[PDB]
Parts: C-alpha cells; structure tokens; sequence
C-alpha cells in the first residue's frame, strides 16, 4: 500500500522533472 | 519496512529535485 | 497491478529525461 | 535484504543530488 | 516480470542519463 | 535475483550522476 503510494508520488515527480528538462532543453536552443 | 521508509526518503528527495529544475528552467527563460 | 504501473510511468519519465538531457550535452556543444 | 541496501544507497545518491541541484539553481539566479 | 522489465529499462535510462550528465559537465568547463 | 541485480544497477548510476551534478555546480560558481 505506502509503497503503490510513494512510487505514484515518485512517478509524478519524475513527470515533473521530465517536464522541466524538456523546457530546459528547448531554451538551450536560443 | 525499511523498503517503504527508504521509497519515503527517495519520494521527498525528488520533489526537491522537482523544484530545483523548476527554478532552472525560470531563470534560464 | 498499481505498482507495475507507476513502474511502467517511472521508466516512460525516465526516457523522456534522458532524451531530454541528450539535446541539452548536444546543445553546449553545438 | 539486498533490495532495502540499494534503496538506501539510493536514497543518499538523491539527497546529494538534490543539494547539487540546490546550489546550480542558486548560480543560475 | 512486467516489474523486472521496467527496472531493466529504468536501469538502461539512467545509464543513460549518466552518460549525458558527464558530456554536460564536460562541456561547462570552456 | 534481476530485480536485486536492476536497483545495484540503478544505485551505481545514481552515484555516477551525484558525481557529474558536483561537477556541474562548481564550473557555474
């Protein structure tokens, strides 16, 4: 049960940083 | 147990992580 | 079944991410 | 056993990541 | 099984993302 | 035993990482 619960968390942390880098990414462009 | 407290530790550590990149990401706009 | 999912979610975001941090070595290269 | 050890190896692995992400969001800025 | 896949390609991903971070860390010096 | 195997994997990629971030953060000092 805490363990389902902690790695949805941990899955939507990672969506959230996935988001970031992607963003990251795009600006490094210019 | 300790399965779940470490999977805590690790959840927590990435939500800073979270943020930190989210401020990266502002600054480098 | 939840845990295989979030698993399955964990591994998408994590392609994803490392996509993501291929274009940025790329980008302070180029 | 062996599970719990790489889940606390993980654990510290974020947590030193975090803070490096801490101070590379604080030079950015 | 569907577990020990995703863990494999989290594993694979974060190999990855190893790699990329040192091409990153590389490139910040000059 | 490969799920054992994957989170050592997963620990000494976290470590190389950890030490890439160090890395990054002083050259942005």
């Amino acid at each position: 049960g805490e363990i389902a619960k902690s790695l949805k968390e941990i899955a939507k942390s990672l969506k959230e940083i996935a988001w970031s880098l992607k963003e990251i990414a795009k600006s490094l462009k210019g």
